[PDB]
């Protein structure tokens, strides 16, 4: 039903994307599920599941140390700031990626696996034909409108997160680390997690570019009693000063809504 979100957008002054799947009936609620968005901050979520592909043919990557300096750090930095010189383990890294969004561990662990190209390689290798990332932290954040670099779709997001999460892309270790890296984000309070009930199980990765309106969420959801959701709710707007919350938890809401989800 697109009505309710063809109101919220237009409350919104831009365009929202939304693709929700029910993995235990197969329905699915689509809105502009197809069109590109930026990914922002979101592809960290998809670097740590490439990290952990990565442990599956490498032995003790996990816990393997990566020293680095100030030269390393970039803005937003929440994490790797605190552990400057004596390094981070690739866990380290890869959580503070997934749970602070924090930008230089990003762009370390992007450069252990050959850059952007190395991180669209991996995604590739699931099946996933739509997801690109082509530049670092910062720059990836422009979102400027028509631009297919660092872009996905609502659609290819969520088919590739329940591949990772629920399904067999990643080996059984390696998939509930990715699901527990998840489930303790910080950044995700006032997004699709406002939308769920405080006795269901999360995990999220959001993204937030600054710009042009551009802020998203993905998460897979564990209702009690039912098979677990899987969802990404993106946004943009036409104005370089637009502003991006609450709409994000809101296009959650009517989400599974559709999917029949009493929460
Ligand atoms: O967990 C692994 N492998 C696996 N488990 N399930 N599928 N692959 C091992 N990697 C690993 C990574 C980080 C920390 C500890 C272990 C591993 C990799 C390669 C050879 C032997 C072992
Ligand atoms: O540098 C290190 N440890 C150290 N520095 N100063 N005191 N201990 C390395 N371990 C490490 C472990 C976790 C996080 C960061 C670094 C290391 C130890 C041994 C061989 C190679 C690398
Ligand atoms: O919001 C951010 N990161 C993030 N959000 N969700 N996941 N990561 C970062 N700060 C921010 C906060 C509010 C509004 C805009 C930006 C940030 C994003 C992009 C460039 C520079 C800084």
């Amino acid at each position: 039903v697109a009505e309710p979100f063809a109101k919220l957008e237009q409350d919104f002054g831009g365009s929202i994307g939304v693709y929700a799947m029910d993995t235990g009936s197969g329905a699915t609620v689509s809105y502009r599920a197809e069109e590109r968005f930026p990914l922002c901050s979101s592809f960290k979520g998809f670097l740590a599941a490439a990290v952990l592909a990565r442990s599956q043919q490498q032995a003790g990557l996990l816990d393997t140390p990566i020293r680095y300096g100030k030269n390393a750090l970039v803005p937003w930095s929440p994490i790797s700031e605190k552990y400057l010189t004596t390094g981070m383990t690739v866990a380290e890294l890869s959580a503070a990626a997934v749970q602070y969004s924090d930008n230089a561990a990003a762009n370390l662990l992007l450069k252990e696996l050959g850059g952007p190209a190395g991180l669209t390689a991996f995604m590739r290798s699931i099946g996933d034909t739509t997801f690109r990332l082509d530049r670092w932290e910062l720059e990836l954040n422009s979102a400027i409108p028509g631009d297919a670099r660092d872009t996905s779709s609502p659609r290819a997001v969520t088919e590739s997160l329940q591949k990772l999460t629920l399904g067999s892309a990643l080996a059984a270790p390696q998939r509930q680390q990715f699901v527990d890296w998840l489930k303790g984000n910080t950044t995700g309070n006032h997004r699709i997690r406002a939308a769920v009930p405080a006795d269901w199980a999360v995990g999220d990765k959001t993204g937030t570019c600054g710009v042009y309106g551009t802020a998203n969420d993905y998460a897979v959801v564990w209702p009690t009693g039912r098979a677990p959701i899987v969802l990404a709710v993106y946004t943009r707007a036409p104005n370089k000063d637009d502003k991006h919350e609450a709409v994000i938890a809101a296009a959650a809401r009517l989400a599974l809504e559709g999917l029949g989800v009493n929460g």
